[PDB]
């Protein structure tokens, strides 16, 4: 899978998300060449780039113009983006113009996490998956509470990753920052 | 991906490998529908199940008869096990009778870690990957060194995981023991 | 510092608090021989013990009768307790009957966290510290919010500890569950 | 305890040791006002500083000339050093001119870990304590082996610490690199 260092970043644009995390988001998302997925807060584009090649169509949304721009750049360098619709705009309004979805990945909550999830539940085909990524503490709580309030079966997994860096003196373990995945069962 | 709680267990068989680990093992290995893989120490059968439904033929090895049994039981539970050759017995003697592999996943060291890897290097098809899962401090070290000594490009990723357990009082974070993954380039 | 395995553990009562966490608690508490401290949810009695041999007076509270007994037993085995006042009853009602404190440690709340902090803030001597342990996801968010909402500068440290366990096969890394410490500036 | 940001950091000297780790080290070292201690690879002087205030004497050693300089700098800026014999040079040679030690803390091995531990065992007074800080994957293993081969009861604790950082968005957990502590039975 495309390792972190292989992605073009940006100052005002966070990401890419740790490969280990991206790897797990895909395992939970349970892709498919016939699935329609939406990725909110596509940021650097990691999550979008991955899905761009395992489903029918992916809607990448992000209020920050730089993010939509940053994702596009990576999509182009990897020659992907055919089944990807970029959307410059607020998440709630961006979602309303989209068909029902099979997969839903919500990155940077954007302080609109609750409203964002509410909408997603109204457009979730049967057996749909909803995966919420969280970097902020307050975000994990809100993600559990809302998804629960919408009648979903919420689960949460915290991932503390450490990779080894080759030094002259030997190998050192470099830590990533904690990343929790709040998701709904099938 | 089959969640941990959906596996048939055995009071004498460890495992199955944490899902988050199973997931990352698959991202790294990058299974092809034409690859020949071997899983030393299949234990409960996690990794074996995951490879089974993605490659041509998987050779699942294990010293414990209960293991071969449990793995075979979880195989049938998901309509898989046609392209899986089970092997009871010591790894070294089992590995020598095997054809060349594209993917090598070695589970619990077994005290013969260094010998196992050695046998695998001479049986690895060009472009093959070797992945070692370690829970023991010493196994992590011996893997790194030995793989380097055999002329491979080694890397190590440690995963401390925490899952949420619903309690009356709320959600608790329960962690799994650290799992390191020592892998080679391609 | 009294190591874990040296405490009388009652299966029904939680604890003792991982020695590593207890160490960090004392470091953040900055106990003085003239300080007055209260420990809500003393449980096994780990924290109470540490403070007992370091402050003027320690008020140990816990709504569980077995926790009080367990805490009393352990204190005796360590000749401590001569300057400790155990309390049988609910926290909130037990807090109003206590003098003002310099050090407040709060363990297992019980859905009464908000109220418990509200009382501790009112009885907190100037300069005093407030330290809250949280194993529940929710308690972490709640302690962070309530302490902030009560006008305190809040800080949070997550501890993921792994100790080594010698096995015939080698050294296994055994992980304790995550433990957070939410505290107010000194 | 002296926090991280309160230390004079030199661009050529590593450290200071994370306050959470220093706290644990002081806990395992069980400092006594009579104990004679030695800090190998004092770095910024965090460990030396702490000890200087709780034991008879302290011999801070470090191959790096700038480290010695930076360590002597943090001593004065806190009113300590009247009992801190600084030493610039190779640890092994430096230790020979030192008295028998009660407490021994070793960090930077510079690749002479084994030679250092051996020397320490010959100078270790009964009831003495040895504590090694490992950052390199290889160091942990080596330390375990030597200490076992020297007739000591080895113990290892892996610490993964995360501190919360205040963002306009709210609160994120920032990870520190893993830090392992290999210690002998007192």
């Amino acid at each position: 899978m495309i390792p972190d260092d292989e992605f073009i970043k940006n100052p005002s644009v966070p990401g890419p998300t740790a490969m280990e995390v991206r790897c797990l988001i895909m395992c939970l998302a349970e892709p498919g060449k016939n699935d329609v997925a939406v990725d909110v807060g596509c940021g650097t584009g990691g999550v979008t780039l991955e899905l761009a090649g395992r489903v029918r169509r992916v809607y990448a949304i992000d209020r920050n113009p730089e993010a939509i721009s940053t994702t596009e750049m990576n999509l182009q360098r990897h020659g992907l983006g055919d089944n990807v619709t970029l959307m410059e705009g607020d998440a709630p309004e961006a979602l309303c113009k989209i068909p029902d979805i099979d997969i839903a990945v919500v990155g940077g909550s954007g302080g609109e996490l609750q409203e964002i999830l509410r909408i997603i539940k109204d457009k979730l085909k049967p057996g749909g998956r909803i995966i919420v990524t969280a970097i902020l503490l307050e975000t994990k709580f809100e993600a559990m509470e809302c998804l629960r309030d919408l009648g979903f079966d919420v689960n949460i997994t915290e991932l503390n990753i450490a990779r080894g860096r080759a030094l002259d003196r030997g190998t050192m373990m470099v830590s990533r920052n904690p990343v929790a995945l709040i998701y709904t069962g099938v």
